[PDB]
């Protein structure tokens, strides 16, 4: 069966046959759409099929399907599973795997880049210290002095779910949040709970508004340990505005490298609970969400004051006005410092081209509209006008619960 | 069975049970989400009738009463012999108010129970239709102090005797393609604008020409009519700081009145049922003015502001978009035409959601439509999980009449 998606601004229609190759469920039914819901120990039994599909995909992509190297590999994985209960991916399969997980990531607008991913195989890693070293190398390689390069680091896969590798941080670089007793927060509110954990594990907190948090790291199921990323490794951009000279006096900066560390990489049935990955920022991530969410740094007001806008009635659109300035400032700052960042117009347009090309070559491109559309200026980006089809392909990045909720402390 | 929706900005969690009374289908499956697609018999009718009347009688606290049962019999007998049935006025009104209540794409539902319903079921001609329409337009406009209203023409019968308003709204601007290849006026109405001319309309062929109404009664060929100009309240668009803004020559009309939908109540289809409320500022300023396939004016406004349009990374479109929208809200407010800005409206819709949750057990909502097409995440609705489902009575889309009507 074929499915059509139309762009309402250009009238381009597209035909999706790829949704056919999908099995994981959406959270949706014929009676309810959960399209806007944020979050809607494997047996040998169900492991070989998962293996087989993956290797069928892998071998098709290299144009070797049905070959002797394809069959021998099936038979070998098959044997290794019955014998050992799991199996190891060749290097080639891991690389292909991680590329495809990104490729299939429907909430990601930056996927035009999916085929350029530096994969770092950390499956020989055994300790937290080994983790730290692997991560530092990732952060230095990916930063590249501001000329950001996409990368992922993949630690050993889950075995009995009792020996998991986990990065307790939600990102490799992120600013502390500290709840004061008067109810206010100092620094990033997103990070207060994690910050407290760090502190409880013995981190001495500078307690400022932009303190880079320590890596908290779990190897082989052992309690995690704290480590400071070398400061010279953390590239940061002080935030100024091309015409508002008081803007710098707002005391703002951000880090240049976004690197998600809390998700799970599934490939051919295997689960990698530690697989930090990094690309680069679209400006709105920082200027709209990180700075302006009410539950984040929440700077709209103080920027509004400084611009002396009529703040007395919402219909002045003073909020909308401050938001654009703040976003001009973020992009201006990054560009001036020659740190890679992309604006939301350029990013969404690229993505439309990627999506169209994906339909023509692959028969589909699963996409989550709620996520692909930027959080300001929605309809003046071409994605707003693009119908999308959202479905679940593997390999994939999945959510997993916070490890402090699951972890069994050895003390 | 019972579903949770969470607001991520405030942490409030709501439990939806209303979805288990969902009837219609969504387009989605376990395997695919179609959340962002725009348009995903005697025996048939009695179930629908019964289900509507049960909720109507439960709403008036008379579920199961003799009054309830008798009406179920009376409607049942009428179907059994006539093959359709007629709604009591009280049922007509409740049905309409609830069709709005259930409209998951409408951010403005906090207003739902204050709807003036005009029963035009005794109408028989397009002249009759025009007269009902003008009285609608005048009542709802109210000299700028807009009031919500729907007018309901006679329900479909054999679907060869359909009443239809061919305009997509009562009031909208014309669209002419030109030898220039460009488009003058509203390019969204270009094709209708033709059908009108193909029907005799003398287009003044300018940029903001209020289209003629094109009305079809009892399935007949439809007929042109010019709304008395004095009935069309319009706003010239100026900016509270850019004096030059007025020079752009922009105006919009005060009354949005969706005229092409189909109202379904208790299994009965009312295919002409124009309804109207009032505008959220972004509809005009963001979509109508700046959609690249609408008036697409960002290019020219950016010029007047002398912004650096050299690179997309100056956010010049974003800068302009904001001003354009300050101007619209400003114009309407200055002239005392009712209008709501996207901040105040989404705040109200969050409050409506919470009312419906504790009062009705849920509130179907389509996040993709509810989140405004500017400043999404600074409106509270961005951070609100919504569950979308299809309850009845409802408004549905229906084919354009010209693709259908036989001459
Ligand atoms: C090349 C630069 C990239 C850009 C500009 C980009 C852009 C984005 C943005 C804006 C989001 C939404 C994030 C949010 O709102 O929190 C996102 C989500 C996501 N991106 Fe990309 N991305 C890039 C590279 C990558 C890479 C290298 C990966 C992994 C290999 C990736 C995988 C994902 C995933 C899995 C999500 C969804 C995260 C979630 O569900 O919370 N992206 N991306
Ligand atoms: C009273 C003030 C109202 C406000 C502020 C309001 C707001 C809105 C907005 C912003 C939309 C999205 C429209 C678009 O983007 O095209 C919408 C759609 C809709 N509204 Fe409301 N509305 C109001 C009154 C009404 C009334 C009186 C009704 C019917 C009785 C109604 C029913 C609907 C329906 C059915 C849709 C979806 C129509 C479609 O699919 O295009 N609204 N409304
Ligand atoms: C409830 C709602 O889905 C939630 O706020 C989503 C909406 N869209 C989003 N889109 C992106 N890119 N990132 C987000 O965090 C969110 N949040
Ligand atoms: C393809 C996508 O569904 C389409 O552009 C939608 C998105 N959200 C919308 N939201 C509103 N309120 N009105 C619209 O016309 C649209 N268009
Ligand atoms: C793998 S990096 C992909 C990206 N461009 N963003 C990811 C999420 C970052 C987050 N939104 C933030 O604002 O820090
Ligand atoms: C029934 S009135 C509800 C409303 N406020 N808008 C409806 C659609 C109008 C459209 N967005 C426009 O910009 O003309
Ligand atoms: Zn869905």
């Amino acid at each position: 069966r074929f499915l059509k998606v139309k762009n309402w601004e250009t009238d381009v229609v597209l035909t999706d046959t790829l949704h056919l190759k999908s099995t994981l469920e959406t959270g949706c039914t014929e009676h309810i759409c959960m399209g806007s819901i944020m979050l809607p120990v494997r047996t040998k039994d169900q492991l070989f099929p998962l293996a087989k599909e993956f290797l069928d995909q892998y071998y098709s992509s290299i144009k070797r399907f049905g070959s002797k190297a394809h069959m021998d590999r099936l038979e070998e994985v098959n044997k290794e599973i019955e014998s050992t209960s799991t199996y190891q991916l060749k290097d080639t399969e891991l690389i292909y795997g991680a590329k495809h997980a990104w490729r299939n990531a429907s909430r990601c607008v930056g996927r035009i880049q999916w085929s350029k991913l530096q994969v770092f195989d950390a499956r020989d890693c055994t300790t937290a210290h080994g983790m730290f070293n692997y991560i530092c190398n990732h952060v230095k390689y990916a930063t590249n002095k501001g000329n950001l390069r996409s990368a992922i680091t993949i630690f050993p896969q889950r075995t009995d779910g009792k020996h998991d590798f986990r990065v307790w941080n939600s990102q490799l670089i992120r600013y502390a949040g500290y709840k004061q007793p008067d109810g206010s927060t100092l620094g990033d509110p997103a990070n207060v709970q994690f910050t407290e954990i760090c502190i409880q594990q013995g981190w001495k907190a500078p307690r400022g508004r932009f303190d880079v948090l320590p890596l908290l790291l779990q190897a082989n199921g052992n309690d995690p340990e704290l480590f400071q990323i070398p400061p010279e490794l953390v590239l940061e951009v002080p935030i100024r505005h091309p015409k508002f000279d008081w803007f710098k006096d707002l005391g703002l900066k951000w880090y240049g490298l976004p690197a998600v560390s809390n998700m799970l990489l599934e490939i051919g049935g295997l689960e990698f609970s530690a697989c930090p990955f990094s690309g680069w920022y679209m400006g709105t991530e920082i200027g709209v969400r990180d700075y302006c969410d009410n539950s984040r740094y929440n700077i709209l007001e103080e920027v509004a004051k400084k611009m002396d806008l009529d703040m007395r009635k919402t219909s002045s659109l003073w909020k909308d006005q401050a938001l654009v300035e703040i976003n001009i400032a973020v992009l201006y700052s990054f560009q001036s410092d020659k740190v890679t960042i992309v604006d939301h117009h350029s990013a969404t347009e690229s993505f439309i081209k990627h999506m169209e090309n994906e339909y023509r070559c692959r028969g589909g491109c699963p996409a989550d509209w709620v996520w692909i559309v930027p959080p300001m200026s929605g309809s003046i980006t071409p994605v707003f006008h693009q119908e999308m089809l959202n479905y679940r392909l593997t390999p994939s990045f999945e959510y997993q619960p916070d490890p402090w909720n699951t972890h069994v402390w050895k003390g």
